[PDB]
Parts: structure tokens; C-alpha cells; sequence
């Protein structure tokens, strides 16, 4: 029997501190999306959260780099709770918290909220992919930035959802490299919509959204990678042609790394080079990172991904120093 | 946030009848048989791109009904009764979302009107098909639907695969808007399995549902960068379907990216399909045709029985096309 | 079983401009009687219980002409009782068992009740009922111009709570053995704001915060002995004033005041008429159990005849209203 | 914005131990009601719970007597969360937990469940008055015995509620002494009913109850006390005449004590004397007891009632020893 959002909000109300961090971080990101600040947003963390203990440890380490680079980078943790599978598979912590096919969703949602509250309370803002239609009411108030995945960008119900989120939202290009669907998606999500959704009390209702002003595109690769300068420039021209923001984000992972975690660094280096030469259209990057590098099918090793392979903590330090140094130069112009 | 009546309210005013229930049951089975190769009739999903007027749709049904009966040994005719439309950016999302066509978004009326029409259609002997786009609306009218599509833009979406996994009707997954067929094959795999996810009950309250899987899914070739209707394309698709361990019987959409911005090309496509059915065409179990009383399209709903969404062929062309397919499939069935 | 929420019935049967206006008006007009601003006599009259809408519509049609005829002396409002409190067990009314066969088709019952109430208000006839259940009122309350809380539930806090949140005037009946203080206590209670659990138009439980009902009053319905007469009214008015609440009250001609003998309602009416002639300043209303055809029956075989408490018939009803109208015309002249 | 029962059941699931205690205690009480065991049920504790700390402390002390006297008495704590007022007033911990007019009902219901779980976990079963229609779904699973109050015994919605409780239920005679309404009530509650109620998920629904076979009456005084032998005998005769159990419970407090806390001991002494002589129709008693005696308007003194005045802990030890000694003799005859 599903507990409604209000049950979880009662046990874990948002705090003054978390509320302020979310509010502030959303604004700060808005400023990047609309070209009012030239810091580089960095969405970085695990492909998926499967352990909260490890995620809290990861956050603790990342928090120090968030503070150290705060003049060059705006660091936000990937705290992904919902995973889109190619066919079937584990859909994430909310759907299957115990990782055993028991689908204890009430526990999952509790655990997700708790972790998010803790993260915000320690000073680390959170980001996630919004995949399910009904789960967001549980934890959305604790999210500073949202992704709509490559597999759902073209979907109208996801564009509808985005249109009503209070956080900035990144739409990824399609799994074969279609960028126009993400540009279309900003157009869609920036408008007001009417559709069916569920309330904080667990009942279905008609909602009227005001539109999300702060959407942007994410280059995640397709058949071929789309990260490089030619690709960014091409994208920016298409964005301007559609009358939407020409500031975009580049995913170092996934189709841009050809599903090879050791290539995220190459992509980061290419981005760094663009930031040095010009790179005026770049406002963010995305990196799949964890305590320990690689991936594993069963959750045997602590702080190691059970979804997409991540770079480890050492490589993570390198990468952030690389980007911070490069962006400091861009901001000096 | 505005008041929404739960499904049970609409089920109370418009309960399914013995007859509609039996037609739905029977038609789902009949389609299952096509999907799994037990019957060589050709499913034909045919009707408007979208329903915007119930009067016209009832009239269209009246005429189509006679052909459904006339061709029942060769074709299994089912009407397109599409209530939910996926836009490229923004636009009118269909009768449920905006029944009045004026931006009033009177969804309670929409859902009532949709159920009423569907009940009337089934009652007169015409089965109905629609695209399932929204997650929460299906509980309102799903019991009146004999076949469902998941659109090109949502086939890759996991929530749509989940929804499909719990529908009691056969379901067609369309290839992607640029021609990706693997996403539809992946989608059958997904939807055929059991899933656990959040959904809303007949009473309007969110809940965890545990679906049993949908064994009757299949692929639809709707074009992409290049059309995928012809024999080479069908054969390539059947090989990929067999490789994935799912049914190699598929459906071909004559409309959309296969007709490539001419409604009248649907006839060319139908002719090509007819030729395949004559030569061999063993992998084809269905086709899809965008048809209305009057041909073409219009931005405003000024002309009766003319589409306000994608352009359709008219009634005359519709008669030609069905006779063509019937004649051709009679031959395939004789071998 | 799957209960439809109030909004489902409100969608099919929205209140009309006309019904809405009649309800609003009639509640005000009654308020005026309760607080002594108008000397017309409220008359709550109709069947003990509604078991057939056809008959009730026919009854209303006839009563409507007397309501118009006597509108300067009487304010006539129909008893349209959907919920019945049993001594032990029994048929609890149309909402609970509409088919009268123990099928308990409550969704139908509530639909039928609302439909009837809408039709009644639409034709010009205001409606009254006893509010017994906690959750049913959300379905039809908007169509009710006056409400009773029964003798068996007046002392109950959940009924006082419910009353506190009704937008219509409410009569509290004295207890089944004649206790009047519980009804006076009940006005105190219901006049204040309350917080308690209730169900929304959407069918979900919720905390409600009521504003209080300023239009409550007492009803004398008999006990071990009848309490209708002048000595009893005077005694009651003194107790009401002592508690700081309205000393205008209503007298039930039926039930314990008639000693469960329908032919005595007329005696009681005559005694009330005499009081209205002599003085009767504390009386603002009466209650009469009336139908098309007099008496009662266990099974619903005869049309327009009660299956609950025995009622007077249409002829006697015409007599009684003329009696009260004539008597009250005199009181108003003073 | 009201949380549904499932939210509280998720945070505070019933334990194996509490579940077993409830199950067992309900059976043991059933046995008393139907004359299969001659122990004396004792419902004892505060008039109302306003502080959980004090209630847990009270329980701790009572638990030792429950164990000491377990062969003669079956002791169960009064843990009353809902209070019926004469007019207006504080309605109990659930309605206003903070005691300040903030009506924080979500907190109240949480606190009530938590306290009840703790009580059952330590070995102390709980009893309460069921007043509200929607609150029971929150805490009912933790209750071993239920009362329907003097003010609501005649009410059909309370008889309906009772008909679906899994615990034995005592119906009190009316505030002026009417016993027949309680006998009628057992008749009613023992039958199946159909009515509207709210689910564990917080949505309204139609419920079909199976009937409660374990109801009995409670003598709690009226205009005059009804505790004595003549009154018991007279009640038993009426009970037998109605075909329901002639084993009853006697409240030492309220009308019987004449609203005087000191008086309860007298009543207990009279009951003890009946148990010695014969007292075959008595299965239970009710006592209003707390740490400290008397009452107070504001919650200034710890463990002292803010509702009806209670006897203190000392007097409580005296009373239980009195009843235990007396009932040991009754049980020896057999
Ligand atoms: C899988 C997902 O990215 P996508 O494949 O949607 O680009 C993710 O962010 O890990
Ligand atoms: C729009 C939809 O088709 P799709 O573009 O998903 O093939 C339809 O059938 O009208
Ligand atoms: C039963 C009820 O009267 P009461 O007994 O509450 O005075 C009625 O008016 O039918
Ligand atoms: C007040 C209530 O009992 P009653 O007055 O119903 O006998 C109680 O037990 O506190
Ligand atoms: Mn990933
Ligand atoms: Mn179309
Ligand atoms: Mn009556
Ligand atoms: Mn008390």
C-alpha cells in the first residue's frame, strides 16, 4: 500500500538550511543557463545510488572540492535514484531499495528522501534524473537540478513534468545523437501545460504548470560523440535559431566516452581546451564518478558502481583541477 | 491543481455492456492470433489521425463497419480512435486534454466524451484502437480498447513500456522518429516481462502495481530518415526480431514517415504491401492507415470530417485501399 | 465496496441557479424565525421517511400550493428524510437501502437522494432532513434548508460537531425520555467552532475547522410524557434564556407527543393553535408527519403510504395547515 | 492535512508481543462476558490521558497489581483519548495534544498510537472510549476493550462502529439512567451492518461488518445510582428477557459516585459485598484512578486529572485488594 508524499514530508520535513541551499543553487544555475555567470556547472557523482553510506562518504569528499573551486566551478552531486534500462534490469534505489527484487518502494522513497535531506544539510546540493511521473512529489523539493534522459527527452509526459519542476532541467540528446528533440523539449517545457498528476496526498489531479524558464540541452553522444568544438558550435547555432538559450552542458560519460569510463578524462581535456580557446557556449559538464573506479554486477565492493562504470576518486581530483584551471582563464577575459 | 473525477465515476455512468465487452475480448484474441502467426488475416488499424468530433467519428465508423463485415475473411478491421497526441513542441494534445478545442483543458468532459464514444463504437460492432500516451488516463477507457499503440516518441521510454506491460490488449511499438527499430524490439522484451511501478487506481489513488507482462506485443514500421515499408526492410526487421527471440510478425504504417508528407502516398505504400502479400509477405500481420470522411487537413476545425492533425486520405480512397489489401491477402491465405 | 465520492454526484447533478437561490433564501428566512425577527411559523411537514421518489414528487407538488397560499403566515418546508435511526435494527432509509431489499446499494441511494432533492428545489419546494450519518451529508447538504438532529443523537458530540459545520439552521430534539437539557447543551456546543475529522468532497479524510452554527434551536418531541403544551413551552423558554441561547423553539406534533398515534397530531396542532391565539410568543415552528395516504405498512405495497412511522393523509394535512395558518395570522396581527 | 492510518502503522507497526497480548486479552474478556470465567474485569485508570509520561508511570505501578491479582482480577488500563463534553471543552489528547487549542491532530494520533504500543509492549492492555468515527482505524488494533459512552449508546453510528470492532464492547446506560438503550445497543451491535467508513488509506468506503458477539452493558448511574444488588438483579432480568448476556459491568465513577471521587470506594465496597453473597451477574467494574487524587482545570500538577476527578494511588491499592479478596471467595464457590 503506497504511502503518500505527505507521510514522508511529515517525518522528514525540509530544514531551513536545506531549503536555502536548494533555493540558492537553483538561482545560481539559472544564472549559468542564461549567461549571467561564467562559472562551470559540474554534475558529478555515481551513475546510480545503491548505497547511502557510500554516497554520504562521497559527498563529504566532494564537498571540499566544491568549496575549493567555488569561484570557478559550481559543483553538484549526481544522486540518481531512477535508472532507464535498455530492456529490463534494476531501475534504481526507489524501485528496488534492497537490490533483491522485493520492490519495497515505500522504503526506497523514504531512504531517498533521507539521503537527500542529509546531503543538503551538509552543504551538498543534489541532482537526479526524473524518470517516473509520481515519485518526484516525494523528493523534488530537495533537488537543485534535474535531467531528463536521452530515452525520454522526446516524450511529452516528461516534457510536461519538466514544465512544472522548480529546478533547472537538462534535456539530453537522443540515444542515436538527435539534438533537435532536446531543443524541441526546451520549447515544450518552457510553456505552460495542463495534464494529469498526483498530489502530495496521493490522489490524482489536473495540474496547470507555469513553464520552466531554465531548461537547456545536454550533449551526451550518439552514434558518434558530440562533445567537440565543431559539435558545440553547430548546436549553439541550432539553439539560437530556435530562440532558446545557446548555453549547453556536455556529458563526459555515456555515448561521449563510448561507454568506457577511462575516456571521460579525454573528453574533459577537450572541454578544457575549448574553455581556454573560447568555449563561450559551455555552461556545464557531467561526469560519472565514484569512490572506486569501474563497475560490478553484484554490490560486493563498497563505493563501486553497479550500473555504468565510473572514474574513481583519484581521477576525479585530477579532472576537477583540470576544469577549474581552464575555466579560471575563461572567466579572466 | 484542479478537481479530477476518478475512473469509477465514469465507469458508473457508462458501464461496459455485455456486447462491448464481448467484442473487446474477442477482438483482442483475434489480434493475438495474428501476432503469433496462428491466423493469416491482415489487421487493419484505420481511421483519423485524431478524434476531434464524435459525431463525425460515429459517422465514419458506420461506413467502415460495412467494410469490416464485407472483408472479415481477409481483413480484421479496427478503427483508429486516437484521443492523445504527441506534439513536436506544443499544440493541441487531443480530445481528452482539450475537448472543446479552445484551450479550456476541460479534462473531466474530455474523458467522459472519450469513454462515451468508445462505448458507442463497440456497441455498434466497431472495435477501437488508440495510442497510449498519458500514464493516468488509460484507467478511464482502457476496457474499451482492442489494440494499443505506443508512439515513435515514447517507445524508448521505460514508463510506457511499464504501462504496456499491464495492458490487457495487444500493443504495437513504433520504431523511433529517425528510424531506429531496435528500440521497438527492446520494448517488446521489456513489456513482455512483469514490472513493479507506481500507477493510479480506479479510485483515483496512487498505488504500487505489479504487472504480469504483455505477451502480445509487436513492432510497427513507420519510417524514419528513409522509409522502412518495402520487402528488403521487412526482411531485415524479421531477422532482427527472430534474433531477439520475439515475434517476427509485424505491422506497417502507411502513414507518417513512410508516406513522407503526402497523405496520398499511403496508397503507394499499400500497393507495395499488396505486392508483398502476393509474392510472399509472410512476416506481415497488419497495416495502419490514416483515413477520414474528407481528405487532407486543416488548422481550424471548420470542415466536418476533415483532420486537424495529420492529413488523411478520404472515403473514396479508403474504399480503394481496403479492396486492394483484401484482394491481395485473400491470395496469401490461399497458399 | 467502491464508494463514489461526492464530486462524482455533484458533477452529474450540479445545483442550479434556482435551487441554489431557494436554499440560500430559505435558510435566511428560517434564521429570522429562530432569532425572533419574523413571526411566521416554520412548518416541517412530510413523510416520516422517503422510500419512493415518485410519490414524494407528487406530495411536493400538492404541498407547494399550500406553501404559496399560506406564505404570509407559514413557511412550509418538506420533510425529505433519507436516514432513519432504529431502536434496534431495521431499514435505515433510502440512502442505505434504496431497493428496500437488503442489497445496500448506497451509491444508487445517494444518487437518488440528490436527484430528488435537486428536483424538489427546482420546483420551488425546500427540503429538510435528519442528519444521522457523518459522511453522507457531503453528497446532498447543499440542497437542504433545515436539518434535524434526532432525539437519539442530540447528546452525541460527533453530531454536535457536524451541526457546527452545516450552513443550514438545525433543530435539536429532546431525548427519547424527555430530557430537554441535552438539546440546550447541544445548541451551546454547535454554536461554537470545532475541529474534528471528516471527509472531503473528494472522498478523503481530513481535519475540518468549523465556524459554528448560529442558527440552532430546540425541538419538543415528547418523552415519557408529551411536552407540547403551554406549561412545557414556558418551562423550556425559561431554561433556554437561562443558558443564554434563543428561547424560540419548535414543537413536533408526531412521535412521543402523539404517543405514536398518527390521529393525535391534530390534537397537538389544535393545542399549538390555541397557544398562538392566546400568546405563544416562544413558538417558531412545528413538525408534522404527513403523506398522501394515512397510516403505515410493513411492506411498500400501497403507493404514498409510509413504511416507517404512521402519517396523517392529505385531507387531514389540508385541515392542519389551515388551522395553523389561521391561528398564526392572529399572532402576527398583535 | 490529515495523514492516513497507514502512515502511522508504518512508523509504529504492532509487535508480536503487543499483538499477542491484545489477542489473548480480548479472548479472556470474551470469556467473562459469556460466563466461562469468574474473574472480575477491572477497567481502571485516568478519566482522560493528557500526559504520556505520567500514563506510562501509572501503568508501571498498575502492572504489578495486574500480575499480583491475575487469578482473581483481569486488570486493564483506562487509556481514554476521546472525551465527550456536556457542551464545549477539551475533547482529549487526539483532538488537542498540546492542550492549547492548536488541534494538532496528526501529532495527537501519533502520540496515542505510540503510547498504546508502549503499554502493550510492557504487558499492560489498554481500553478506551470510542467516540469519533474515523480515529479508530489509527489505534484500534492496540485496544483490548472498548466503551461506548452514556451519551452515544443510543446513537446508531456508534452501534454501527461497535458492530465492526474486534474487541469486546461495553455500552453504558444513558445519562438519566436509561438501561434499555444499552440492551437495545447490544442487539444492534451484535448484528451485521452496512455503512460508510474510512479505510486505512484515508478514503471513504462502504463497509460490511460481521457483528460483535461480545457486547455487554455497563451500569454507571443516572438520576440515582444503579450499582446495588436490587439494580443488578433487575438489569439481569431485563438482559435475559432480551436474549442477551446477563453478565454486566458496574462503573464506580460518574453517576454512581455522584461525581464524587471519594464515593467510588463505597461503591466498590457494595460490589465486594455482592461478590461475597452471590454477585453471579457481575463480570466487571470500572474505576477512575490516577497517581494523585482529585482534578484541576490547568495541567499544573503531574499525574492529576484535568477531566473527571480520580482517586489516587493509595486508594487504588486499597480498592484492588478489596475486590481481589472478595472475588477470590466468589471463585471458590465453584
Ligand atoms: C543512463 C543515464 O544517462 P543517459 O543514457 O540518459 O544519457 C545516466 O545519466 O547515467
Ligand atoms: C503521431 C502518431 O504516430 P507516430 O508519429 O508515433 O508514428 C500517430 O499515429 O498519429
Ligand atoms: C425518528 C425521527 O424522530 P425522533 O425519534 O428523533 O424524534 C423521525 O422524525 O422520523
Ligand atoms: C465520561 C465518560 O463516561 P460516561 O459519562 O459515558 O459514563 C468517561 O468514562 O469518562
Ligand atoms: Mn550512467
Ligand atoms: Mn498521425
Ligand atoms: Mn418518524
Ligand atoms: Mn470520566
Amino acid at each position: 500500500e503506497l504511502l503518500p508524499p505527505i507521510a514522508h514530508l511529515y517525518e522528514l520535513p525540509i530544514s531551513k538550511e536545506a531549503s536555502g541551499l536548494v533555493h540558492r543553487t537553483r538561482q545560481e544555475i539559472s544564472d549559468l543557463v542564461h549567461g549571467r555567470d561564467k562559472r562551470l556547472l559540474v554534475i558529478i557523482g555515481p551513475c546510480s545510488i545503491h548505497d547511502p553510506k557510500a554516497a554520504l562518504e562521497y559527498a563529504e569528499r566532494l564537498l571540499k572540492l566544491r568549496k575549493q573551486y567555488e569561484n570557478e566551478l559550481l559543483i553538484v552531486m549526481r544522486v540518481y535514484f531512477e535508472k532507464p534500462r535498455t530492456t529490463v534490469g534494476w531501475k534504481g534505489l526507489i524501485n528496488d531499495p534492497h537490490l533483491d527484487g522485493t520492490f519495497d518502494i515505500n522504503f526506497g522513497l523514504r531512504q531517498a528522501r533521507s539521503l537527500l535531506l542529509s546531503l543538503n544539510n551538509m552543504g551538498m546540493p543534489a541532482s537526479t534524473e526524473f524518470l517516473d511521473m509520481i515519485t518526484p512529489q516525494y523528493y523534488a523539493d530537495l533537488i537543485s537540478w534535474g535531467a531528463i534522459g536521452a530515452r525520454t527527452t522526446e516524450s511529452q509526459v516528461h516534457r510536461e513534468l519538466a514544465s512544472g519542476l522548480s529546478c533547472p532541467v537538462g534535456f539530453k540528446n537522443g540515444t542515436d545523437g538527435n539534438l533537435k528533440i532536446a531543443i524541441d523539449a526546451i520549447g515544450a517545457a518552457s510553456h505552460s501545460h495542463h495534464f494529469l498528476s498526483v498530489t502530495k496526498a496521493g490522489h490524482s489531479a489536473i495540474v496547470h504548470t507555469g513553464g520552466n524558464p531554465d531548461c537547456h540541452v545536454i550533449l551526451r553522444g550518439g552514434k558518434e560523440p558530440n562533445y567537440d568544438a565543431e559539435h558545440v558550435s553547430e548546436a549553439a547555432e541550432q539553439l539560437r535559431a530556435a530562440g532558446v538559450t545557446d548555453k549547453l552542458m556536455i556529458d563526459c560519460s555515456h555515448a561521449n566516452s563510448r561507454k568506457d569510463y577511462t575516456r571521460q578524462m579525454e573528453v574533459a581535456q577537450d572541454i578544457a581546451a575549448q574553455l581556454e580557446q573560447d568555449g563561450g557556449n559551455i555552461m556545464g559538464v557531467m561526469v560519472e564518478s565514484h569512490l572506486v573506479e569501474g563497475r560490478q554486477d553484484k554490490p560486493e565492493v563498497y563505493g563501486k558502481s553497479i550500473t555504468d562504470a565510473c572514474i574513481g576518486w583519484g581521477a576525479t581530483e585530477e579532472l576537477l583541477a583540470l576544469l577549474a584551471g581552464a575555466n579560471k582563464k575563461r572567466m579572466a577575459r
